[PDB]
């Protein structure tokens, strides 16, 4: 029978990660002045913790633990939780969150489609296409300045129906790395509730772009307009726990009838997968967020990250400025997130790796956590021999 | 839009543990447990899973993606524990999964990629998740007679008449060892004609593997498994480590996927990655890497052997006193399966109704098929068990 199996096509990160003075600038994870993606210290204390504290690992919650649920929900939508109307599900990782987010959806609307930023992370269309749901995109980022094409993106929008879902990425689009304003968002919100579509928010760098509070403002804001939302939330990049998988789909209803009936339909539908979620990964969180003195080291830490970034692609940006005299490539300091698209064509990044031994992803996507003062010059100056 | 979703009915668990806890009998007994529990009612970690934490815990230096499909270290170790020196790693395709369950999903998802006009057979009856996750993929599902209610024992008869009407290309589920919830077990000769029938019908065998070292022994458990690899040329298998290793919440598993030859363990191998990719991505590092550590290191591995033959031996001494006990009970050896039923669970072959007495009655719990958890008795508990069950005219 297993000899009927068509051979299915691999993801190009994990490929790229394949064919890796080399420069890893490919899958988006972050990494220190000397490449290395460390274990953070409040995560490293809540483990040796836990090492102490636990008695037992007997079977727990199947839709997660009270404590990582609500302190989820409160990093997440902060006073904006209304308790009696969400619904939280522990998952494995965020892309656990996506795919369990669509299952539930399907559910309520087996005729929905799902619109997605062109571009958009690749992994959300091969998922979709894999369940067989029907995709439409929505203009998003602006080829030639760089930015957002928001005129194009309320357009699209405008067509969305009763029932149709629209994924937006909560802050630090992957893979661009241009993101909508709270005034741009607050526009969006506008289109949503003329449309009915519900929109389903990917919110998997919460922390990266402007802060832990700020990144997660446009999700504030529609969750505080739109009656009904879905939001898929990932610990893997902002803890940096990526291998324990660890994530969450919170699910916000117009009421607790309406919230029974999704925490149900939501705990059942982990059932069905594979039983019980993932503990090690959640109880680092709910103990970081929970206790005082880690929260606030976590929160020392990971602006620390968030603010190395900015200063990287500040160097990167004036690297490149001097090196050409245009400041062309000013869309990369306006860029917010770990990734930023450099626009490189198809057969440019192509000698990029060859060549000069940088790995980037073929879309140009360049995870700026990968530079550093020594490789910065020599990717502005690569990029500069490629030109045109 | 959410508000259309149809009520999905509870996990049930929670309906069970619900009117115990609000029994106010001081003595009330519960052998619905579906988790191992030592003498003080507690289901303890491993000596050798605390080392194995202590160790990755200095050891560690970053939790960046690792392997999609898992690690090397632990699906190796994972084929050795099961196919031991018959592993055979050219033909042989393996995916760490979310414990045993995911494994379960991941070969139903796997076997439909392959043959979308797949049914399963399952055995009569079986661990009701099974039914549940197949119901939810819209799969046909057909049953094999297995338990024989007068004997408790395996009315194999009936379970090769049934197996027989398998065709090629469906899928036949097995339990490699102690049957949830029964307890009735197949000998290695029953296996032996399993396997004559699964030849000649061409159907493909998922063997559900989650007790391994909890009925006879580590090798002893997985003998029907290694007869099935190898005469079968492709088996599907669901490992857990949730029990044997004591690591329920950490969700620890893994699927095996036996080849004919290696292009095919390509494609297969090829196609499980892309189920753990399109699912979830990566699966979950911890419990894996507390498996793949004890099973490596010497020193471990020997330990964590150890503790669990003393549940082995713990649990098997327990049903030879419930028996024995039953036995002066009852004057008769009508009860005598007990002692020959192995797993941590046993179903005594009680009517719902008679279920509902011996609670009422005597303050005993359990599943209303009339399971019960072995692990659940004692020397004080075992003597009221066992009148009750006489009383209630079982
Ligand atoms: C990281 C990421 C996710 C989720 O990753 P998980 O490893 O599944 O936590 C989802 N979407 C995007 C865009 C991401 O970058
Ligand atoms: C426990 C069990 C499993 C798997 O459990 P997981 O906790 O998901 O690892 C599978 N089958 C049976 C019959 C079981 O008892
Ligand atoms: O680099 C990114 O795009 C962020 C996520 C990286 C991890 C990931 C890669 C491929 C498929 C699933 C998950
Ligand atoms: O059937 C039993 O009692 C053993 C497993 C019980 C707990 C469990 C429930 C759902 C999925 C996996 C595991």
């Amino acid at each position: 029978m297993l000899g009927n199996l068509k051979p299915q096509a691999p993801d190009k990160i994990l490929a790229l990660m394949g064919e890796f003075g080399k420069i890893d600038l490919g899958v988006g994870v972050y990494k220190d002045a000397t490449g290395h993606t460390p274990i953070m210290r409040a995560v490293h204390a809540a483990e040796q913790r836990m090492l102490e504290t636990e008695t037992t690992k007997t079977y727990a919650g199947l839709s997660g633990e009270p404590e990582f649920q609500k302190a989820m929900g409160e990093l997440i939508l902060g006073d904006g939780l209304k308790s009696e109307t969400t619904a939280t599900l522990a998952t494995v990782g965020g892309t656990g969150a996506l795919r369990q987010a669509l299952e539930l959806a399907r559910m309520a609307n087996p005729d929905l489609r799902v619109f997605v930023s062109d571009p958009t992370w690749p992994n959300h269309v091969s998922i979709m296409n894999f369940m067989g749901l029907p995709v439409q995109t929505y203009r998003y980022f602006d080829a030639e300045t760089r930015g957002v094409d928001f005129e194009g993106m309320k357009a699209d929008l405008a067509a969305a129906k009763k029932g149709d879902m629209v994924l937006l990425h909560g802050c630090c689009h992957n893979p661009t790395g241009a993101n909508l304003t709270l005034d741009q968002w607050a526009e969006i919100a506008s289109i949503l509730e003329k449309t009915g579509a519900l929109p389903l928010i990917d919110l998997a760098y919460q922390g990266f772009g402007d802060g832990l509070e700020e990144d997660a403002a446009g999700t504030r804001l529609i969750a505080s307009r739109i009656p009904e939302v879905l939001i898929a939330a990932s610990c893997s990049k902002n803890f940096g726990i990526y291998r324990e998988r660890t994530g969450c789909l919170l699910a916000l209803c117009a009421d607790a009838a309406t919230r029974e009936l999704a925490q149900g339909a939501m705990a059942f539908l982990n059932r069905q997968t594979y039983s019980f979620p993932p503990f090690h990964g959640a109880k680092i969180v709910s103990t970081v967020l929970t206790t005082p003195e880690l929260r606030a080291d976590w929160m020392a830490e990971l602006e620390a990250v968030r603010s190395g970034m900015l200063r990287l692609r500040e160097q990167l940006a004036g690297e490149l400025r001097d090196l050409s005299g245009s400041d062309r490539f000013g869309f990369v300091a306006e860029h917010r997130g770990m990734f930023s698209r450099l626009g490189a064509t198809p057969e440019q990044v192509k000698r990029i790796k060859e060549e000069f031994g940088i790995y980037m992803v073929g879309d140009s996507r360049i995870n700026i956590a990968g530079l550093n003062d020594n490789t910065i010059p020599i990717l502005a100056r690569a990029i500069i021999e490629v030109g045109v």
